[PDB]
């Protein structure tokens, strides 16, 4: 039950990882990077920030957060000076399996297995009153690159500690269902068409989809936010509650992920905007 609080390191982040000064000026431009522990040689996972009110907020969400076994560890948190300028060295678990979609790219079941997982993420922090608000494709990495690798969720820039936020997790959750049963979002303008709550459920990829699972998808993505599931509800959903009793139905998804990649990078930006519009 007692966990030990969180304590910044004041010391030099380099007594203790090798980092570089290529590797550190990437850092402060946001991208996060490989780093070694000295003591053990394992691979860790470094971001860097501007010390700011924002900043810690970050840290002290994703501290209490890490606790998750569906959420990045925080290992390290080094508060030190770069280049004159107060700066926040966050040290996390290394994630070499990439991005959820990513792997699927290379069955119902699988897919159900996958939302339970980020279905724990998001009900962990809603029972300590955080909301996450930018859960989507690039947030979810795989610990490893093997078959049974645990997903996990990252990236707290934009987390709040508490409702219209919550529900905002519990929409991105129907986006990467809807995505995961056939490889392509849904509201297939942009906005118009997302405010109006204008998606279907598309033959062939959806013909042998269980009304059960499109009543779901149909729960989350709901336009009025009061009107969406919780994440108690979804937890407790048949089709996520029981992750094995799910038909081991094959999904067009695979294929359909392959095909139509180049638009990835297209959806990624639209998921990431209406994100950002929802805030
Ligand atoms: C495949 N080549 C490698 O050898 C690897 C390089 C990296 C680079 C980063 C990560 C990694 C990335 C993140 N990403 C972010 C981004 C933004 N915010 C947060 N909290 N995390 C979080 C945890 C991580 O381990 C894993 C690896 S494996």
């Amino acid at each position: 039950h007692v966990k030990s609080g969180l304590q910044i390191k004041k010391n030099a982040i380099i007594d203790d990882y090798k980092v570089t000064s290529q590797v550190l000026g990437l850092g402060i431009n946001g991208k996060v990077l490989q780093i070694f522990n000295k003591r053990t040689q394992e691979k860790f996972a470094l971001k860097m920030l501007q010390d700011c009110p924002k900043a810690r907020r970050e840290v002290e969400l994703h501290w209490r957060a890490s606790q998750c076994p569906h959420i990045v560890r925080i290992v390290d948190v080094y508060e030190n000076l770069y280049a004159g300028r107060k700066c926040l060295l966050i040290v996390m678990e290394c994630l070499d399996g990439g991005e959820l979609f990513s792997r699927i790219q290379d069955t119902e079941r699988e897919a159900s297995e996958i939302m339970k997982s980020i279905g724990e993420a998001i009900q962990y922090l809603h029972s300590i009153n955080i909301a996450h608000r930018d859960v989507k494709p690039e947030n979810l990495l795989y610990t490893s690159k093997r078959p049974n690798a645990i997903l996990k969720l990252t990236d707290f820039g934009f987390a709040k500690e508490t409702k219209y936020d919550k529900s905002c997790d519990m929409w991105s959750l129907g986006v990467i269902m809807y995505i995961l049963l056939c490889g392509y979002p849904p509201f297939y303008g942009m906005k118009t068409r997302i405010r109006m709550g204008q998606y279907e459920f598309p033959n062939p990829e959806w013909s042998e989809v269980s009304e059960e699972v499109k009543m779901l998808i149909r729960n989350l993505l709901k336009t009025e936010p009061t009107q969406r599931m919780t994440i108690t509800e979804f937890m407790n959903h048949p089709w996520i509650m029981q992750s094995t009793k799910v038909p081991q139905t094959p999904l067009h998804t695979s294929r359909v992920l392959k095909e139509d990649k180049e638009r990835w990078e297209d959806v990624k930006e639209e998921m990431t905007s209406a994100l950002a519009t929802m805030r």
